[PDB]
């Protein structure tokens, strides 16, 4: 199992540093531009490796993505819409190299704004899965908070963060579940206190770089052991024209099927305008 | 953390076998009355410590379970059985609270449910849970993940009441990816009916590897104070005997129960479970 | 990563569980002559796997170890073991190289030495491995360390030669934080002597261990680790396979690394050699 | 199993990612002065928690370490001892039983420096804990084999002054130019040169041997680390090989050197003094 994250910057090398204490591949290359950076962090992380489960960690050029089943894209650069057209000039002269040397990669989107170079990477590489790390962590951040308020472990909480990955982004409060149940019927079972300010505090909270390590980690893991596993990734979702954050069943071939979440009125609402703001852009 | 297992048969073994894969603990002691097997199983588990986290090994008396934080008792007609295995309980849970008053008792002999009433009283001002149904619902789970094609963290179902061929199946309350089951078998275009159920139901009621697997999860839950929710086996009032709900286990044992809102069929048949263990209760 | 497992017995078993519940491989196949069995085991070891990584548990016939890195064959039943387990390999093995052709074949059953042996000339063009004296190995470190009072890393040491009661404990190269075991008992003032070394010895010559062991050989190779093993091998110097400490990755035995013995060791050695040159 | 950090920066908080990553506790505060800071970060780290182990993670004031088994303090020399005068007070204060492990520089003497604020509690300094660990992964990846199997000790003084013990390196038992001698691989001064490089040399490599430094104590399992503590035949805290468990240090092994290597150590010593 090998993997490759290009761009060394915070984000690449927090989550090959997660990949590795974590035991998830036993190949990872650390490719950039600045080459010297990429030594740095590579030879630092590889004294990490977990005994019970070693990783050769190494630094190279993009020839060096040679057989890599994920490779995790964090290379990126004021409005949004300059960081935007940065980083796309810096998309369109990377992703070639990637789909030259690892054309069969699952490649993994994180550089900002996710959805639009998801999109963006999604057209320089028409014959490769590739994917956007969306809204995984925040949905991950809105299951924590509902399970750290109900007083369970988080496995037991259920629910979504859709849409664009940002400020507009939306709270399945309609589908959000613990124990099985929805979450107003668990507080109540519970007698625990729920209403519009719980959720409101919640909902600022959902909204360092180690959430984010760690969730392109697993996002990797679900990847690298064909596991089809539920994530809000970001992905070209024909209804809204645009790539966008929806739960998705992932795995080694990575999206394998979109559940469209059945959504309150409001909530599509607020969805089909976050849609909107990314297609002017596009 | 430390964890002691008395009685060191299959299920004990398999149990401590998991617990030290997973570094679970960092101390486990085996206690049984055959010193010798006890002190062969320990010394075999012994070598297959992890070392990203070790775990000390050892067999022991009762007196060695000092300071344990969880305790796991494996030691034993189904009425045979039962009175046959209550005696060796009232021998040997005293000797555990002798030695450790204030650890979690995790009571795993068969029949559990009826053997985790009578620990309950042999050791007051202690908690006390059984395995109960928690790897049947576990395979619940399993089943119905990999009839939707998904990883089994987005399951969720209970397998309530007496373990064993009464137990129930809480299909009202199946869940895959926040959905019920069935709708989400509908929105994915999966075969749903009562056939395909059927034969969930029968890879549910069924070598101890799932039950030892599942040991070391409730024994997690409590060592890190988890709140994990499981259907493990206590003492219920509304009931009168000790069966399996969905309960909160953490660090101080059960913290709460969630009783979960049963069809009238179901309901109906975990009543009828009650009443076979309250007969031989 | 996929692994097959091919008799589940309880060596065999206990390694698949040993394989799941580390999250060792991805995928895993059971395969035996008793369908039933497999698929009992198949499916309650399944029910053990972490979530974090989790593995895909099922059985199946020979067909199934399709695409294999590794497989564990387990499967059997003096020279009359020998002869009937050399029976059931002659079935097997080929049938293995016919599904997996290219995976690793770790070979446990007994006698472990000489079946390997046997593995290797029904599959030539493929690594063939035996379990040996790798747990045997594993102890006697363990039970220095244990006696030394410091974790079991740090203790070095080789059970060479035939997996059995003529095995040999290399003490001259006995280690413990990488002073000889001696010197460092010296230091830290405590007992060293031959009625120590001898219950050391003893403990050293249920199938947790094994299973454990053989994790840890399959890892290796799955993750290609260049891990120091002394597992068994066809040996040039004896003429049989033998357990001499190995470097072990993807592609089985990389090389062997041949330990400078006393002349005591050395002699147990070739005494040890000679029985399987027999066989 | 408990644990807090006092100060988050760089260091503190990658090596508590690290704990929370490994599942190595069940309990992790994080204690600053920048309680913003604090804040996010065990936030933040609040999630890399895998499911199997897990973790509880938050930010707090020194009373939240209360039941602390071990209180990482990574919070110059000069300033960094009225920081710890103020610091290690408040942590005896609250955790009195816990293992101090002290990381910033100079290691050295504000471990010294704070065995002396903290008498009777166990208290231990970082030293040349990852840089034995560079010296060895180096070897191992020169021989062909996996890091466990190589062992030597980088000794003294963490730093430029810090002695890599090329008398005691092993690799699969055996001296490590006997063992490139064996596998026909390149040993010379040249060789090791390199390596001493690489070996005395980003904050990854730290934050996962402060970990491992950790589970030692948290697991009592008995480590040979090469950590820093007072040592009374140099009259300085100094990093020797160490036997580590729950109640810190139970021995040190004073390992056999050459005249030259004992040489540069003695040395150190006294540029310790002072």
């Amino acid at each position: 199992m090998k993997v490759g994250v290009v761009g060394t910057g915070f984000v690449g090398s927090t989550a090959a540093f997660a990949l590795v204490l974590r035991g998830s591949c036993s190949e990872l290359v650390l490719v950039d531009r600045d080459e010297d950076r990429a030594q740095a962090e590579a030879e630092d992380i590889a004294h990490a490796a977990p005994v019970s489960h070693g990783t050769r960690v190494w630094h190279g050029g993009h020839s060096e993505l040679a057989d890599a089943q994920v490779v995790i894209l964090t290379a990126g650069a004021e409005s949004r819409l300059d960081l935007l057209e940065k980083n796309a000039d810096i998309f369109r002269e990377l992703v070639p190299q990637i789909t030259r040397a690892a054309p069969d990669a699952v490649l993994l989107v994180t550089s900002n704004p996710v959805d639009l170079l998801t999109d963006l990477a999604t057209q320089l590489a028409p014959g490769q899965p590739v994917i956007g790390s969306g809204t995984v962590l925040d949905s991950a951040r809105f299951r924590h908070l509902m399970a750290q308020h109900a007083g369970v472990d988080g496995t037991h909480a259920h629910g979504y963060v859709l849409g664009e990955h940002g400020d507009s982004e939306v709270l399945a409060w309609s589908s959000a579940m613990v124990a099985g149940m929805p979450v107003a019927d668990f507080m109540q079972a519970q007698n625990l206190p729920w209403n519009e300010q719980v959720r409101a505090k919640i909902d600022e909270g959902t909204r360092t770089y180690y959430g984010i390590g760690a969730a392109l980690a697993r996002i990797t893991e679900a990847v690298l052991r064909d596991r089809r596993a539920v994530l809000t990734v970001s992905a070209p979702t024909p209804e809204y024209g645009v790539s966008l954050s929806l739960p998705r069943v992932v795995g080694r071939q990575g999206v394998l099927s979109t559940l469209h979440p059945k959504l309150t009125g409001d909530e599509q609402q607020k969805l089909e305008q976050s849609a909107g703001v990314l297609r002017g852009f596009k």
